[PDB]
């Protein structure tokens, strides 16, 4: 066994918690696991690929409400308010579940080939993975065999994706560290609205608003609720307004305090308690990572001099670049890293040197061209002229001026939006010649910076590839004069407007001011990603859980329906009886907008009062537990690069 | 001239920059000056009542369209929704504002006497105030006459009430700071409304909802602006959903990122601004009283010393208590005062030593009680087992026991509201016995911690204050059982109600974590309340202008009024007919629920799309602008009070 390889595996470790176990690092027949584990992550994109498609599956499958014999059979698309989405047959969703399930049955058991026997089988989140997939086989062959109260392969399915992702098992690890924060204050939320509702009704009991709205206390804590929530604000109390206009003064007053003091509370509450959660995950990596750095650096010495020369952590070098879980690095580059990595500037590096090796390895980006190659033509009189031009900041100045005209040329393209293609040709043309002539431009740019100068950054790469499709796109509609499906279509002229607007938008980093939001909020992203992921999942749970209670009392030939708010102000294509329905109701519902509508509609459907407890809940962990997460995260991101700034 | 009256006239410009000038300090005939300043003081109650008066009178004067001649005369209170308050005849209104404007006019030509008169007459604050004044008295004395396009008044009176409170004129002068950092986020929030309603208008020109809502680029600007504020989220693009499912995807882009990216930004731009701003005044003012305590030091000092004897330093603070504006100091106070001072414990101050003056003399609050003078009664055998009985942990277990046993008399009670008082007069006796219960309970703390103990703090006078006042009107109650108007009404017996149950919130006082939370909200409000004073001042502004320009369109009689949103939706209460009306209206409009059901009507109304001007910029005003930072220092303040306890 070398200890290089073991040491390589050590760091890949301890980049993160994904890896090897350190209980197979010393025992034998360890290049047999590190071979299998290597094809293994040869793999990865697939693995990806796989588990996307097992998630977007619930997307496509028939709804269970159509498994049943209702008097239309549900190809009426338009009885029932569905639409835009294709069903899977039996058979194909069959094959198709047939096939995820081999390639998850394949991606969960092979870890048993580098991982031993007993140590497969003595980890929790294996453990989890073979209980769900074990669950997914039973259902499939249920399934299959009946070819029932209800299929749990939505729930099953949307849990190994959560899980099959280090971000989301992450989130749900640290929002069970908060539940018990988030519990206190919900109680102290509980107890407001008790209290306040109890004293509505006190007050109005024999009033007109008493005989209307607060009927008795149950409805009076619903209403007040919902008033908590500001979307009736005018209209719950018009009657105590009517009948005496100092009641308003309470409204007001609880209004006022509710927003402003408890909503914000709330707020507060959720990013400490996500705050503290954060600081006891990343000190545990922390930890766990520095530990293992300090594991591999003292296997790699076994002459225990105390610190690495050059060729045996060059020899490292090479021997942990095989993964596909760390960055590229070049040849030049192990030098470069070496150095960097050299605190104490004595060609070598110690125990607490070598701690950050993490963070040294992608951190470099630097360092030329091809077009050296004929000095006869590089080298010339003109060219240096021009050579002098592209870097000139007058370059900047002409390009605004030619991205000005394109915008007058758009605007006024778009102003004759209405008259026919007859008069089109001469700004199709016009706009042929402004796209090649940012064609040239970005060649010549090219042909200056180099080529991989050019590639290095990664917006210059999305130039390239705006760059690229616009004039293609342009070339397509423009040698094709005679009408086509594919050209003389208006989606085409569309799309093409669009692409000039976007080059248009690429004006607006011209002002400084403007250009660092933008930048804080394309940085931002990236970082937002497995909240919105968990958002997503969480969704996805909830279209679930509606399909399958609300599954179709949203029809056509429904008659207590039409009593309600849903139809009413016409939402009643927002619904759930799909599963993309239920994904855009839940996105109108995540926006408090309207939001009672459905929960006072679905609540007169079902006929019980039990129905509300899956908005109220959808609510409270929701709105009030996720959404403030996010908001808090994007006030924390713009707080901390504004004091950036002036710091 | 007494240096001592210098020196104590310049600690009291040096605690604020209300005071005598700095130019008048050295110049003979100081004692008349400061007499005339001293009562001038005197009357700051009868000042501030004035300036309120002023203020309230909006609230009751006669509209203006009233003062045509409309086909029914305004005396209807229920044709043109009106109602609840008083309207002033043209007498009543003549003494009211002779009485108001000559006590302005005391207020505003007083200073001549104390700061002779080259000093008032060069000053921007009293040139502002005299010729608000003067404008004032035009305007009356021209109404006088009558007995014109407008009324000015309101809008006058604002301002002196405005500029009359030091805290508002600091709020406006910091707002007229932030104004250039505002008006740039404000482009870059138009602009990014004008490309997203451009690419809208474009991708929707034949479409379905092209032909309904984005009609033109006028509308959908109008229509995606509205939409920023989710607050018809559902309803705008139903045609494109109904249309095209896949049309509802850029519109969920278009609101989730509005919401969460510029929503967010605009609030952290204004926070950031704002305490920029508040860092630049504070310097200021840091600087100057730091100046000011300079100068009284020097002052002060005539043996040029360096250090201030003890002697001394005690007469100048019977100099300096005559002054109604500075804390009160008790005779035995001056001692610990001069201790607290000497930080290098040598019996004298020095000139750095001396700038913690302002800090140090309202910081004491400490340090006995009249029920010693007899001593064969309070040191008694049993007398010393109440003591020991008083101050154990258990005499709070018996006050919780006792109000768990009121809580469930108290709901037993509620449960039977609808019954009459045949029943009623068994539990009124249970309440007379648990308020005298009460009585006893404050009583006995009185005696075992004394009167001025007892007094110390606030939140005892308060407890004080509620325990009287609640046992007055449940002994009033009882003691006359025959029927009365003012004892058998229910709505006294509603008041005794309330009264109780409010009485019953000390049991969330015991919870820690609630207690706490409960501390921060009493705390913060006294902190906001120059904030709220400011946003009270712009619906006072935004509610003369509304009921001068929307006066009387919506009516009983109007023809146009019931083709508007306002009408359908039952909001015709909510109006601009009255002042009350308005405050009302802005406030519902303050909060975004159901806003732009006014705006669209009122453009209905009036007949013009510049009316919405109106709105807009209320909403660009108030509720980007000042709730936005009312939010911040609602978060600000929970967030440090969160993080003071783990630090
Ligand atoms: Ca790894
Ligand atoms: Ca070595
Ligand atoms: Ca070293
Ligand atoms: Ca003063
Ligand atoms: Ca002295
Ligand atoms: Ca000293």
């Amino acid at each position: 066994g070398t200890p290089f390889q073991k040491a390589a595996a050590l760091v890949d470790l301890a980049e993160d918690g994904i890896g090897l176990p350190v209980e197979i690092l010393d025992q034998s027949s360890f290049g047999e696991s590190a071979r299998y584990y290597f094809i293994f992550t040869r793999l990865d994109l697939i693995w990806s690929l796989n588990y996307f498609a097992l998630l977007f599956l619930n997307f496509f499958e028939q709804p269970l409400w159509c498994e049943k014999n209702p008097k239309p059979s549900c190809k009426d698309r338009d009885y029932y308010y569905l639409g835009e989405l294709p069903y899977l047959t039996n058979a194909e969703s069959i094959i198709y579940e047939v096939i995820t399930l081999a390639i998850l049955l394949v991606h969960t058991f092979f870890p048993i080939s580098y991982e031993g026997s007993r140590i497969f089988w003595t980890s929790r989140l294996n453990l989890v993975k073979v209980a769900c997939v074990v669950i997914l086989f039973v259902d499939v062959l249920v399934d299959f065999l009946y070819l029932l109260p209800f299929r749990i392969a939505p729930y099953v399915r949307v849990i190994i994706f959560i899980l099959s992702i280090r971000e989301l098992r992450d989130t749900l690890v640290l929002l069970s560290g908060m539940l018990g924060t988030y519990l206190n204050i919900l109680a102290l939320w509980m107890l407001f609205l008790l209290f306040a509702s109890w004293i509505a009704f006190v007050m109005f009991e024999a009033t007109q608003q008493g005989l209307t709205v607060f009927t008795s206390y149950g409805a009076t804590l619903y209403q007040m609720f919902i008033l908590f929530t500001t979307s009736n604000n005018p209209d719950v109390w018009i009657p105590a307004y009517k009948s005496s206009r100092w009641s308003s003064v309470f409204f007001v007053l609880y209004v006022l305090i509710g927003v402003y003091f408890v909503t914000n509370l709330i707020l507060a509450v959720v990013y400490d308690s996500f705050k503290e959660q954060l600081a006891k995950q990343v000190s545990g990596m922390d930890q766990m990572k520095r530990r293992m750095l300090e594991k591999a650096f003292g296997l790699i010495d076994s002459d225990k001099n105390g610190e690495i020369d050059k060729n045996q952590c060059i020899k490292l070098f090479e021997q942990l670049t095989n993964y596909r879980t760390l960055p590229k690095i070049s040849k030049e580059e192990f030098g470069l890293i070496f150095d960097e990595l050299d605190d104490t500037r004595d060609f070598k590096i110690n125990k607490d040197e070598f701690a950050d090796l993490c963070q040294a390895i992608a951190l470099r980006f630097q360092k030329p061209s091809l077009f050296e190659h004929f000095p006869q033509i590089y080298h010339s009189a003109l060219s240096q002229q021009l050579r002098a031009f592209v870097r000139s900041p007058n370059f900047g100045y002409a390009i605004s001026f030619i991205l000005i005209i394109n915008f007058i040329a758009v605007v006024v393209e778009t102003t004759l939006a209405i008259e026919e293609s007859s008069a089109q040709k001469p700004w199709q043309v016009a706009e042929f010649v402004f796209g090649w002539i940012y064609v040239l431009e970005m060649a010549l740019k090219i042909y200056t910076y180099g080529f991989e100068n050019y590639w290095r950054e990664g917006a210059n790469r999305f130039d390239f590839l705006v760059t690229w499709v616009i004039v293609i796109g342009e070339t397509a509609t423009f040698i094709t004069p005679d009408e086509n499906t594919f050209f003389s279509n208006g989606a085409w002229i569309r799309y093409l407007l669009l692409a000039r607007m976007l080059r248009l938008i690429r004006l607006l980093m011209n002002v400084q001011r403007y250009r660092a939001f933008i930048a804080t909020f394309i940085t931002l992203i990236p970082s937002l990603m497995p909240y919105l992921g968990t958002i997503f999942c969480v969704l996805c749970i909830y279209c679930s859980i509606g399909v399958q209670v609300f599954g179709g009392l949203v029809n056509a030939g429904n008659k207590k329906l039409f009593e309600t708010e849903l139809a009413e102000d016409d939402y009643l294509l927002f619904n759930f009886n799909d599963y993309p329905n239920g994904m855009v109701t839940l996105f109108n519902l995540l926006v408090m907008g309207n939001w009672q509508v459905w929960m006072e509609s679905y609540k007169d459907l079902t006929g019980t009062w039990w129905s509300i407890t899956y908005f109220v809940s959808f609510y409270v962990i929701t709105i009030l537990l996720l959404l403030n997460l996010v908001v808090a995260f994007v006030l924390e991101a713009f707080f901390t690069e504004l004091d950036l700034e002036e710091e």
